[PDB]
């Protein structure tokens, strides 16, 4: 764990506008994508070789609220004018979502809730893992941007309601994600500064590492068939100018650009199937069926209560996790302003007093939908998305779950004293938005509140599997000098809040692929 402090811009001496890059560099390793997973895995690789990132986004420093805890409603609420960090992007489901567009990535914009994976879930992703490297590389992201939160008023109220609703047993504080109620870390620090993946590019060697900002990598350039060989990437600049990095002998390209942003460069650059890229006259550099397929993304559904009594604003720290949905509460401040993504469409009522955010995320998900491109020469234009929610009745069955053991939060003692009114079970409180359905046991009634009332939990993943686009080293199947590195390998969610598994894995491939180097030296 790091100790509080002000967030950590010494990399800033490496960091170069796209405009000031040369138009033709030559590296060993080219990261697409400075993002959470791309971050540490370019710092990590520069100990020993000459890596350059390429970020779309701006320095943190450009939006100052990405900067502290009272700014994260606040970049939610910013309009999106093509180069602020939150990207606004809505689902074929009709769904209001957002992702980073920041160095840092969205590691820049999130909730800052901090968790190891879930320890069961090595065995069965189709890696075999080092876990003493793996809990190496939890310590060393660790030490470096998670805290132990301070206690918050809020959160205890949060916890005592989770214990009384039989969530259990109690971790007291724990980073790992475990069924039960436990505190756990967060990137934000005891004085709400924010601490994120940016940072951890200061563990990098300042002599071989070089970030480049504003540079909108759009494909990536390959060798001819046969044995095919990625040889660099093309980016553009502020001033439309076109720039190209390729990789030297035994070099590697690696996208970072997330789940989102990965599987999109991949078909842009000719790498998908073969006949949707042929039906949009993008060349084919390789037929790869799975590129831009499932997508995952956990839904989100809660309630919102309006205390008589306000309440103070506060970080989730506190989460009461269950095997097949996991919950927390948020607090925060009223607005006029709707933060885009929290609440599933503009049409939704705003909140003129302070409120709470009980959020219940289904675990998985088993659903999944697909990417395809909505430009097929564009990279600046977000692709196209569908989830697909609810499509699996299993998850539907866990959301209806889920919402009882809510129910259960809002019956107990713990939160009598936030409701407006004496009314029995989970009647009394002033809630805004829709309610949960009076009887606890009318299984029908959460069907449709699940349904009707669904929204993201920003933790969508997938796209580019290990096991169908890419094998156990993380290498795209069929193409060399070619990875990915980022929340679009796997279909379930490592644990409530992935970021923690997200930041690890990145140095983690880092230390792999030296450790390969090393080896063939
Ligand atoms: C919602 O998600 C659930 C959970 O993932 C889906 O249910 C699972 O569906 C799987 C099939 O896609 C089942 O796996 C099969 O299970 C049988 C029985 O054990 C097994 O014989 C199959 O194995 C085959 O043979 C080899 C093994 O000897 C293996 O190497 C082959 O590759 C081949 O698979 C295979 O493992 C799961 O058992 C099942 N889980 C549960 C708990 O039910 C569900 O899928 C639907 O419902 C299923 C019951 C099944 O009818 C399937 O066809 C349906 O699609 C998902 N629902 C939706 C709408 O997709
Ligand atoms: C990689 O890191 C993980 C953590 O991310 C390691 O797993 C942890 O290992 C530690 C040390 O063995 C465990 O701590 C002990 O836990 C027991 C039981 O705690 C549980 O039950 C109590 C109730 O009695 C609760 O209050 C706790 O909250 C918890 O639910 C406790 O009695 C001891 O006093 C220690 O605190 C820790 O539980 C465990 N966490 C998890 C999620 O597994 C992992 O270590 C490996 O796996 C563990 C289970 C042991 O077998 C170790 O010997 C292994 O090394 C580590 N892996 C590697 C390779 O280092
Ligand atoms: C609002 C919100 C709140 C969240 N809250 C939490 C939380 O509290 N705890 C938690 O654990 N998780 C949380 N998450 C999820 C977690 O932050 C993400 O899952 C994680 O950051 C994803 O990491 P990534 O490396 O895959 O992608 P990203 O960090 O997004 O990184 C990809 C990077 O690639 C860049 N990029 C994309 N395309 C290109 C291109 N063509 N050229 C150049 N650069 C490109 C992007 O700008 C970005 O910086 C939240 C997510 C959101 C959106
Ligand atoms: C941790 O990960 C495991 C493995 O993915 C999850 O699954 C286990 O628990 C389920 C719920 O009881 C069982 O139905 C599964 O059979 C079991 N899977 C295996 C192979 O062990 C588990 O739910 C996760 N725990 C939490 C707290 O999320
Ligand atoms: C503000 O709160 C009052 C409660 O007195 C409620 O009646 C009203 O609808 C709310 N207004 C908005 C815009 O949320």
């Amino acid at each position: 764990l790091a100790t509080t402090s002000d967030h950590d811009f010494s990399y800033l001496s490496f960091a170069y506008d796209a405009t000031d890059l040369e138009l033709e560099g030559s590296y060993d390793y080219v990261i697409v994508g400075g993002g959470t997973s791309g971050c540490p895995l370019a710092a990590t690789l520069s100990e020993k070789y000459k890596v350059l990132v390429l970020e779309r986004g701006s320095l943190p420093t450009a939006y100052p609220n990405v900067l502290t805890a009272d700014g994260f409603v606040y970049n939610l609420q910013q309009e999106d004018d093509g180069k602020t960090p939150v990207e606004r992007f809505v689902s074929e489901d009709g769904i209001d979502n957002v992702r980073g567009r920041v160095l840092g990535g969205t590691s820049i914009i999130n909730a800052g809730v901090y968790a190891r994976a879930n320890t069961s879930i090595y065995s069965a992703s189709g890696v075999d893992w080092d876990m003493d490297l793996v809990n190496q590389t939890y310590e060393w992201v660790e030490d470096t941007i998670v805290y132990k939160p301070n206690s918050q008023s809020w959160q205890s109220v949060t916890k005592t309601a989770f214990l009384e609703a039989g969530v259990h047993p109690n971790h007291g504080f724990s980073l790992d994600h475990e069924e039960g109620t436990r505190i756990t870390g967060s990137t934000f620090d005891n004085k709400g500064t924010r601490h994120a993946a940016d940072e951890l590019l200061n563990k990098g060697n300042s002599n071989n590492l070089r970030v480049g900002v504003h540079a909108s990598v759009e494909k990536i350039i390959f060798s001819n068939a046969p044995g095919l060989t990625a040889t660099g990437v093309i980016y553009r600049d502020s001033n439309g100018t076109p720039h190209q990095a390729f990789v030297r002998s035994k070099g590697e390209v690696i996208v970072s650009a997330g789940t989102i942003g990965t599987p999109q460069l991949l078909l842009l650059s000719g790498v998908g199937p073969e006949s949707y890229l042929s039906s949009l006259n993008i060349p084919v550099v390789l037929s790869h069926p799975y590129v831009g397929q499932f997508l995952h993304d956990n839904p989100r559904n809660f309630i919102n209560i309006l205390p008589p009594n306000p309440i103070e604003p506060t970080i989730v720290t506190v989460l009461g996790i269950s095997n097949d949905f996991y919950q927390c509460s948020f607090s925060s401040l009223p607005f006029t302003t709707p933060p885009f993504g929290f609440f599933p469409s503009s049409s939704y009522p705003l909140p003129n007093s302070t409120f709470a955010h009980f959020a219940s995320k289904v675990a998985g998900p088993l659903s999944y939908g697909s990417l395809t491109l909505k430009s097929s020469s564009n990279v600046r234009v977000s692709p196209n998305v569908k989830f697909n929610y609810y499509s699996n009745l299993t998850d539907l069955s866990h959301c209806v779950s889920g919402m009882k053991k809510i129910g259960e939060l809002l019956s107990t003692d713990a939160l009598k004293p936030y409701k407006v009114e004496d009314l029995p079970g989970v009647e009394g409180f002033n809630i805004l938005g829709i309610p949960l359905p009076k009887d606890q046991t009318d299984d029908a009634a959460f069907e449709t509140f699940c349904r009707e009332s669904v929204a993201s939990y920003w933790h969508y993943h997938g796209g580019c599997l290990v096991g169908k686009v890419l094998d156990g080293d993380f290498r795209v199947t069929g193409i060399n000098a070619l990875r990915v590195v980022d929340g679009s390998t796997f279909p379930y969610t490592p644990a409530s809040h992935p970021q923690g598994f997200y930041l690890m894995l990145g140095r983690y491939v880092g230390i792999k692929i030296l450790q390969e180097r090393s080896a063939s030296d």
